């Protein structure tokens, strides 16, 4: 383990910058405590450290709804633009251009499972796993793309988990066997962390020999694939178009083709999915826009005034009502630049009790009120590095695109009951548009039948009683 000297250099680094009480316990640690805690600490900087604590505890608009040349919607699209967007996104899959990145490090605090988020069984009659209805949609849309190229297409998944996740759903990806994709085209990578802090700006300390820590949230995305591999990867498979997106949402349009397309046709180096928000209490970040520049505001730090706030012609709708659903897509060129800016992202804080060692005693105690900070980056604090004409905003269909698994079942929103009557909901619709007839609440279509309701012609004139199961 690590030398005598190694280690007194590595206190004095500590003790000069103030968090010397790190070492408070070294006396006692046993050999293998001592060398965690060496290496722990040697992993951060702790001036570092006291340069986040700082601007955490001591901080230092041109603010309305989006511009038109930004926004687009669904609602408002030509039918055979659509359609060429569609094809011209298959097009790019089949060249093997497309790339998903999943952000699956969630905890899921609100939703009380042990297990990660993604293993959820949301009560559908397949009881197939959020993980697995996404790697699916993966699956179907290689085997569309195939029909048009004659050779194969492959989607890379790079999913992104946390220490709490990682290995579970690794695990979890083996004893399904990949769910039909090929291991060597699915990575499971971490994210990063950073130490939480107190409320007087030192280092919490778990144990006597560990570090408390957490996520540095999902906007530590972009960092995490550069010291993943994951970006070197897509470089060597020619990757030019990335879909990245939040594991919750049980409707996602896994690579989208129309989304990809769109976003490629328009040349962009950002695109992103927002809905209609469904009240001025939903908890989601509003997109709109902010000193010349895209740019979102999180549900958590948005004032009451402006959730609340109406529409100047129209005094009875909300004036913010471009729900971020968590959907963006990146070029890889993009990606390329991370190195010049993901220093310039900034932390965002959450207060939080922090469970810890009595600094004192070496009790362990999960404190009563909150004793301390976290620090977390957001994906979509790029939006406004990027210009607004390599920028595009699109409304897209709750129904169809957006049911996010949040809350514990009995809940009432946003809960496991939210997501299965927003799959088998989405089912029915496909199979009556399809010319179905559903006798009954609602069918699950199985993604390898069909990836968005194409596929179904097969079921016009049949009766189907529901609750039903499509599949092979
Ligand atoms: C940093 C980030 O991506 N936050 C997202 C994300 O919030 P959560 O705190 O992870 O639930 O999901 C919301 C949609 O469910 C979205 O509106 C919001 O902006
Ligand atoms: O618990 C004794 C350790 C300690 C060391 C340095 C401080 O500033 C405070 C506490
Ligand atoms: O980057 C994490 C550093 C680290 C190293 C060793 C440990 O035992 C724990 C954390
Ligand atoms: O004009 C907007 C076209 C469009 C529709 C749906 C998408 O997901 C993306 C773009």
């Amino acid at each position: 383990g690590p030398s005598a000297e190694e280690f007194q250099q590595l206190r004095k680094k500590y003790t000069d910058a103030g968090q010397g009480h790190v070492f408070a316990f070294v006396d006692e640690l046993q050999t293998g405590e001592r060398s965690q805690l060496f290496h722990q600490l040697s992993s951060f900087d702790p001036v570092r450290i006291n340069e986040l604590a700082d601007k955490a505890l001591n901080p230092p608009a041109s603010l309305e709804p989006l511009p038109d040349i930004a926004t687009a919607s669904i609602l408002d699209s030509d039918p055979k633009d659509l359609e060429q967007w569609y094809e011209e996104g298959l097009k790019l899959v089949a060249g093997n251009k497309v790339a998903v990145v999943l952000m699956a490090g969630g905890q899921g605090t609100r939703l009380g499972s042990s297990a990660p988020k993604g293993c959820f069984d949301i009560g559908l009659p397949s009881h197939k796993s959020l993980f697995q209805i996404q790697a699916e949609r993966i699956a179907k849309l290689q085997l569309l793309a195939q029909r048009i190229s004659g050779k194969e297409a492959v989607i890379p998944w790079y999913v992104m988990t946390s220490g709490p996740t990682r290995k579970p759903t690794e695990e979890f990806f083996e004893q399904h066997k990949y769910f039909g994709l090929n291991k060597s085209d699915v990575i499971i990578f971490e994210q990063g962390v950073l130490p939480c802090i107190s409320n007087e700006g030192k280092i919490l300390m778990e144990s006597k020999f560990k570090v408390a820590v957490a996520p540095d949230g999902n906007g530590g995305i972009y960092q995490a694939l550069l010291t993943s591999g994951v970006r070197e990867d897509m470089r060597k498979r020619g990757i030019e178009h990335i879909h990245t997106y939040c594991v919750d949402n049980c409707l996602v349009k896994v690579a989208d083709p129309v989304f990809i397309g769109f976003a490629a046709s328009k040349q962009v180096d950002i695109a992103t999915k927002v809905v209609r928000k469904r009240n001025a209490t939903e908890s989601v970040g509003l997109i709109l826009q902010k000193n010349g520049k895209p740019d979102v505001v999180e549900y958590s730090e948005i004032d009451k005034e402006t959730a609340e706030a109406k529409d100047p012609k129209q005094p009875d709708v909300l004036k913010f009502r471009a729900a971020n659903i968590v959907n963006h897509y990146y070029s890889f060129k993009f990606f390329e630049s991370i190195e010049l800016w993901a220093h310039k992202l900034p932390h965002h804080v959450a207060r939080k009790k922090i469970p810890c060692i009595k600094e004192g005693t070496g009790e362990f105690f999960k404190p009563e009120k909150p004793n301390g900070i976290k620090l977390e980056q957001f994906v979509f604090d790029v939006f406004p590095m990027t210009p607004l004409e390599k920028f595009a905003c699109i409304e897209v269909r709750r129904e169809d695109e957006f049911s996010p698994l949040k809350n514990a079942r009995g809940t009432g929103e946003d809960d496991p009951d939210t997501s299965k009557r927003d799959i088998m909901s989405q089912g029915q619709r496909w199979i009556e548009k399809a010319g179905g007839i559903v006798i009954t609440v609602g069918v699950e279509v199985s993604p390898l039948i069909s990836y968005g309701g194409e596929g179904l012609e097969f079921l016009k004139g049949r009766e189907i009683k529901a609750p039903a199961f499509i599949e092979k």
